[PDB]
DNA sequence: GTCTATAGATCGATAGAC
DNA sequence: GTCTATCGATCTATAGAC
């Protein structure tokens, strides 16, 4: 309970200003108790990071990770990956995607999130070069799908909250976008395969 | 001389590790002196990156609204705006093109460089609407263009130089994938117009 | 479990010798 | 124009009272 504010205070502060230029103190003060009595819930500013970087970075690779290995055209499982990870992405309090982009995780302890985050383009990457061979417009799913952190809002509200029955409008688009840059037709009834996969992968 | 060390220590460091990890100490050891010595070339830390900054912002957002000037069809453009803007990008000695991307960028103090980004925007996303009107599609232009940043490399050595009658296949490939997203045709002889264009706009 | 107080270390920037 | 030396501010983390 008191750990689940201090991450929801952190999440907001990082995603914002950023892990080097956000204190210990900024983060106490919106948890309503002074800098000192973090220490007593986490061992280290870095490990509430890790614990917010890690409830997002590992989701994102476990869920494409999943949806590779389903029986479906490399158009179909393309197209549904990115557009389960937008509605990922869409569907947390603050944006967490953010989280990756920010200097200090190009620090070179983050080598277990950097393997998470090549095998996550691995899938992308794999998926495309299915589609139109050894072609370097396959690296464009990837940094298509991660734009939607670009677009969404990080005001605390979400944006799309994930549903069994809908997809957001801006999942859609890129995910038509990312296979519109390979010249590839939409398969159709996107949406409704895309649910039953998400349904599939648990 | 002694400036452009600074600055292209500098232009490493940040881009590298950010503006609030890197320290004068670091920037000074690069150059090869010590941290008070930085003092007598520039008045402060920040008044360096907004040094590096200024030379990226501005050459961008003067480009994109000189082009969009001219007298040509909306697809022709655009298509030159992003060919232009990804070769910029890619003709520098530092991945530069980070520097806007960073947490310190999103102070409220960068009144001046918020409102230089947002012309640059809407340059891209207003000759997309001319494309495919109120669609939101209109904003992925912009970020297929600055996909490249996570692109490119960033050890010291220029990518792409400047050449006045070849483009990189980078940039001809996102602005392939930008006309392509909007399901617009490519114009014919895209590669060898945008150079003329380019030659116009000095 | 929360507090006050402070250690310990880094950093930005200044002053002044040469 | 570069140097040594240092101030003052900020920050992470620890110690110990309660």
């Amino acid at each position: 309970n008191p750990r689940e504010e201090i991450l929801d205070a952190s999440a907001e502060l990082f995603t914002r200003q950023g892990f080097a230029t956000t204190s210990t103190h900024q983060i106490a003060d919106a948890v309503g108790i002074r800098q000192a009595s973090l220490y007593y819930h986490f061992p280290s500013k870095t490990e509430i990071f890790l614990t917010l970087l890690k409830s997002t970075v590992e989701p994102s690779t476990v869920l494409a990770e999943d949806l590779s290995t389903l029986d479906a055209g490399p158009e179909m499982r393309l197209w549904a990956i990115v557009a389960s990870e937008v509605r990922l992405l869409l569907s947390t309090k603050w944006n967490v995607g953010r989280l990756y982009q920010l200097p200090i995780v190009g620090s070179e302890e983050f080598a277990e999130y950097h393997s998470q985050r090549e095998a996550l383009t691995n899938v992308f990457r794999d998926l495309a070069t299915e589609i139109v061979g050894d072609d370097p417009r396959a690296e464009l799913p990837f940094h298509i799908t991660m734009s939607v952190i670009e677009m969404r809002r990080n005001d605390g509200k979400i944006p799309s909250p994930l549903s069994a029955d809908s997809l957001p409008e801006t999942a859609i688009m890129l995910a038509d976008a990312s296979l519109a840059v390979l010249g590839a037709p939409l398969p159709a009834d996107r949406v409704e395969k895309t649910l039953e996969l998400i349904k599939q992968a648990d």
